[PDB]
């Protein structure tokens, strides 16, 4: 049985070479400022019926891509403990979609680290919940980010796991 693998890329997630992509979504399924701007531009039909509650994920095949809309919590709107539970739940929802649909690779941004961060640095919080959830899969996971300081912190965390 294959073990999951983790890499990090500092690049626009819309250019990924994986079988599926995770959109860091909002619950209403709206295309707004965030990862979803790039996902909507690349796969413009992938948002139809995408609305899904916080802490859940919803998949669509559209425009030749598998898009997984995962709704992390907005840390401005929940307590820290409640958001930590919901963030873990959103990544377990992604992992369940990966395993049940036999998806072999996935491009993933860090949920709740931008628009939904409550103005805090949540890179390691979000990454550690990504590892816990995606460890239940056999997928090749590629984490996407824009920030050089994030890219280093993510690679360091991946390296430790070895
Ligand atoms: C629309 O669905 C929109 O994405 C949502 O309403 C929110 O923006 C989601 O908020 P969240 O905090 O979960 O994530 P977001 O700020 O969108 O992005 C997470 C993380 O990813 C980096 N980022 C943003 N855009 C990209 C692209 N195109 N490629 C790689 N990485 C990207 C941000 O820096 C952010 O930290």
């Amino acid at each position: 049985m294959k073990a999951p693998s983790y890499r990090v890329r500092r690049a626009d997630i819309s250019g990924h070479g994986e079988e599926a992509v995770v959109n860091a979504a909002n619950a209403k399924g709206t295309v707004s400022d965030g990862v979803c701007r790039a996902v909507a531009k690349k796969w413009p039909s992938s948002f139809k019926g995408a609305a899904t509650p916080v802490g859940t994920a919803k998949m669509i095949r559209a425009d030749g891509m598998t898009v997984i809309h995962a709704v992390g919590p907005n840390f401005s709107t929940v307590t820290e403990a409640e958001g930590d539970r919901e963030l873990a739940a959103a990544y377990r929802a992604v992992a369940s979609i990966i395993s049940t649909n036999n998806i072999k690779s996935v491009a993933v941004p860090l949920l709740s680290t931008g628009t939904f961060s409550g103005g805090k640095d949540r890179v390691m919080q979000s990454l550690n919940h990504l590892f816990t959830a995606l460890d239940a899969t056999d997928a090749d996971v590629v984490i996407y980010c824009r920030d050089k300081n994030w890219e280093k912190k993510i690679q360091e965390a991946i390296d430790r796991r070895t």
